């Protein structure tokens, strides 16, 4: 039932933490997996850390992996990612690590192992070719 | 003699308040149609709100909405939002928020109803099928 | 050899400062080419600047340029970038510029000319077409 493709893209994953759940669409359409932190961490007003989710993927050549902060908790406490949105290249082979920071001026934000993060969203990108000229009349 | 379309993607949109213009884009070509805020709204340094837009979209399935700041805003005062990229998923039919905060160590910002405060996105994304292996080499 | 492409999309262009490598891709499927900073700027923690590049670029009709935060630089230094995913339009032919802040709570962060400060991502994106619509039921 399931098995059959209605009228992927497929992305690997290892869970090099085993003990969290594949990241998962919250809904039918979305256009994210949520990432989960592998770790506890409690971050002070201003700080960051590189939060170990416990997953490695294999995003296709001619794609990118991207890692989106989740809307709600930037709003409820004020936490972000520093280098967002995180880009996950198609050869990258290592855990995804996300580089949460809390932009809460006065509150401190813990996240617990198991909590959902951020979210990897995957899109095609251009390899672009670069085409250096003197000025744009000329390359057309 | 407009009507035509030249040698769409469309997007549905709801003014929930009718007040504002339509989101537009600034030039032919420009990636983004902004977005207004509906309301007044200061911000000290650091803090943030999230600050109603009055519109409604339906991002096609495929598709993702992406919410990202506008730049000028961005340099001269420090504005930014939080969770950008903003992630609008197909099956949202909210009013879109936008999670402005202000970046800048002292000066506050004020946004005043009708001032664009940020820009809408609409790209297609992967939706991609999660494939579970042991390690790398086994999924090719 | 190199010149023959194998079983493009191109980007046209120009180094406004030619004391500047190209931009290039670290890696092989690399989703961005690293922009290098044409200036030196220290950023106080909190501090923002608008960095010159000392590149411009024509990104194609259809297609939208995104400057991107490197992740390494976020992580150690809390470098990141006020507007990202920083938006450049098909139309704009300016340098491009990045706003660089350091969201690090205690330490400067020296750019030196020649870092690579930012990554260039090219993408579609969908031009859309708004259709308003009373409510979403009628639009479908
Ligand atoms: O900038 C945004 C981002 C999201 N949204 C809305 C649309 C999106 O589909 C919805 C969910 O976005 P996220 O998944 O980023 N938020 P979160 O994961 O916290 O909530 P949920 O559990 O509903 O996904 O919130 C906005 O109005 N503005
Ligand atoms: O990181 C950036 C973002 C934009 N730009 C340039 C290219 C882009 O096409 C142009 C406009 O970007 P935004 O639309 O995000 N800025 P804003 O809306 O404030 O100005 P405008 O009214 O010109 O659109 O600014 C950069 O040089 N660096
Ligand atoms: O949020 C992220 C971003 C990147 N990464 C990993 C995957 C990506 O392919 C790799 C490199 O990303 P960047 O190019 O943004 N970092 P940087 O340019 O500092 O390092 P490198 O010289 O390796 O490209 O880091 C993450 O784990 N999380
Ligand atoms: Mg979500
Ligand atoms: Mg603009
Ligand atoms: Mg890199």
């Amino acid at each position: 039932s399931s098995g059959l493709v209605p009228r992927s893209t497929t992305l690997a994953i290892v869970r090099l933490d085993p003990g969290l759940p594949l990241p998962s669409r919250a809904h039918d359409g979305d256009a994210g997996v949520d990432l989960y932190s592998a770790e506890d961490v409690e971050l002070a007003p201003g700080r960051r850390a590189l939060v170990r989710t416990g997953v490695a993927v294999a995003v296709p050549f001619g794609m990118v992996g991207l890692v989106h902060p989740r809307s709600g908790l930037a709003t409820r406490v004020g936490l972000s990612i520093v280098n967002s949105p995180g880009t996950i290249d198609a050869g990258y082979r290592g855990e995804i690590k996300v580089a949460l920071i809390n932009l809460d001026p006065a509150a401190p934000i813990v996240v617990h192992r198991g909590d959902r993060i951020a979210q990897l969203l995957v899109q095609r990108v251009e390899l672009v070719e670069l085409v250096e000229v003197s000025s744009f009349d000329e390359a057309g």
